[PDB]
């Protein structure tokens, strides 16, 4: 008869990313989280905030607005699989761009994205670099 079964794998296997950018003075983190069940399906809410705390609209010394990690869960998913902390600038969440968005405009994404079943950040920190 006929048997097959046909399996191939698929690129981007990791959920955390902690790269430097095209510099390297800087650090691109990239953080993932899902949702969706063992079986694949969201349950009715596994933590809509994750588990980590972040705060948008923030005034910066530069009068620019800047979406950093207030605090993080201990043992969430912003924190086991995310390993966020508090000190930390998202970047973008999700593909949403938190640098210069208001608070709310944050907030709003998480939100938009509150329901989704799983949740890209990107953070950005500064290295090491003096002279």
């Amino acid at each position: 008869g006929s048997s097959g079964s046909s399996g191939h794998s698929h690129s981007d296997k990791h959920p955390v990313t902690w790269q430097p950018s095209k510099d390297g003075d800087r650090l691109i983190g990239r953080i993932l989280l899902n949702k969706r069940l063992k079986d694949g399906s969201v349950p009715r809410d596994s933590g809509a905030m994750l588990g980590l705390k972040v705060v948008g609209g923030k005034m910066t010394e530069s009068g620019r607005l800047c979406a950093f990690i207030t605090k993080v869960k201990k043992g969430s998913l912003a924190d086991t699989v995310g390993h966020l902390r508090p000190g930390d600038e998202v970047l973008e969440w999700n593909g949403r761009l938190l640098q210069g968005a208001t608070f709310e405009e944050v907030y709003n994404i998480i939100l938009e994205s509150k329901p989704e079943p799983q949740v890209e950040l990107v953070v950005s920190r500064s290295g090491p670099s003096s002279g």
